[PDB]
């Protein structure tokens, strides 16, 4: 399976940052969502899983596409809770129809992240929409309720390192679980929708308990009131990962680096850019805009 990403025609890097600069209008605007966490989490997690059903064995899945967009992918048990993602992008598309679906699916991402001060992340144009018939079955997003060996396996279908899937886990800093959503419950910290290396802080500086929660799944709790995953609490019980865990914990902009390379990666797997595309486009945020 080849992709080859074609930019939409004769649109450049201003059009984009128009693009840009509407979704993160609106996170400002609809702040009241999840009582008051606003859309920012919900949208990385869904740039995360139309990105995460890639497989490097045959090029299927992927951001590329815009599969999420069929009931199949839209109704997968895996992505619950991201209908509300979606419904928040919607009047952007209705005011860009020009762009592609993988490619407002995998900004809104970026813009995201970047709102909620994270690391610059350079994203690339040129996803195109494919056929309801190249829509990825349910079960290739990981399950919650297993331990490093799984994780670090898991990780290798989307050629992601120890170093890359350890990056990527502490964006579970943002946001919450929602037992109605997933079967777990709960935040991983006090600043869920700011993004810092917090994730790693509180994995080894708070005391966890393993309880179960209404919907009978076990988690990790502590006495702050924050919870983490069977595969959060992963990362500690393996020494690979622990390592990496205690280099984020004492170092926030090797953590931003390194997030940002592997988020960049994670959106782009499966699409071959010609060597006359253009450059990635680094976006303004509405703050260095004065907007
Ligand atoms: C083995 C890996 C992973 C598993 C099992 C996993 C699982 C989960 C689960 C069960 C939730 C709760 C959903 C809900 O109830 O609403 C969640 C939320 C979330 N995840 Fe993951 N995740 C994984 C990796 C990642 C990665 C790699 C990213 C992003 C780079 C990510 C980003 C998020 C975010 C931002 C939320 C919060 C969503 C919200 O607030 O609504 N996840 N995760
Ligand atoms: C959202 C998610 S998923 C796992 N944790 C810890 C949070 C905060």
């Amino acid at each position: 399976l080849v992709h080859v990403a074609s930019v939409e025609k004769g649109r450049s890097y201003e059009d984009f940052q128009k693009v840009y600069n509407a979704i993160a209008l609106k996170l400002r605007e609809d702040d009241e969502y999840d009582n008051y966490i606003g859309y920012g989490p919900v949208l990385v997690r869904l740039a995360w899983h139309i990105s995460g059903t890639w497989d490097k064995h045959d090029n299927t899945g992927g951001s590329y596409g815009g599969t999420y967009r069929f009931k199949k992918e839209f109704n997968d048990p895996s992505n619950a809770g991201l209908q509300n993602g979606f419904k928040f992008l919607e009047p952007i598309h209705k005011e860009f129809p020009w762009i592609s679906s993988g490619d407002l699916f995998s900004l809104g991402g970026v813009t995201a992240v970047q709102e909620m001060q994270g690391p610059k992340i350079p994203w690339r144009c040129g996803r195109v929409d494919t056929p309801e018939d190249t829509t990825p079955d349910n079960g290739r997003l990981p399950d919650a309720d297993k331990d490093a060996g799984y994780v670090r396996t898991f990780f290798q279908r989307l050629n992601m390192n120890d170093r890359e899937v350890v990056a990527l886990m502490g964006a579970h800093a943002l946001g919450k679980t929602h037992l109605k959503n997933s079967g777990y419950e709960g935040p991983g910290g006090a600043a869920n929708n700011v993004f810092t290396n917090e994730f790693y802080l509180n994995l080894l500086n708070e005391d966890w308990k393993l309880e179960k929660n209404d919907a009978n799944n076990e988690q990790w709790d502590s006495k702050s009131g924050y919870m983490m995953l069977p595969t959060d609490y992963s990362l500690i019980q393996d020494p690979k990962y622990l390592s990496i865990v205690k280099e984020y914990a004492n170092d926030q902009d090797k953590f931003f680096k390194d997030f940002s390379k592997a988020f960049e990666k994670l959106l782009e797997d499966g699409i071959t850019f010609p060597k006359d595309a253009p450059s990635p486009f680094i976006f303004k945020t509405l703050e260095e805009q004065g907007l």
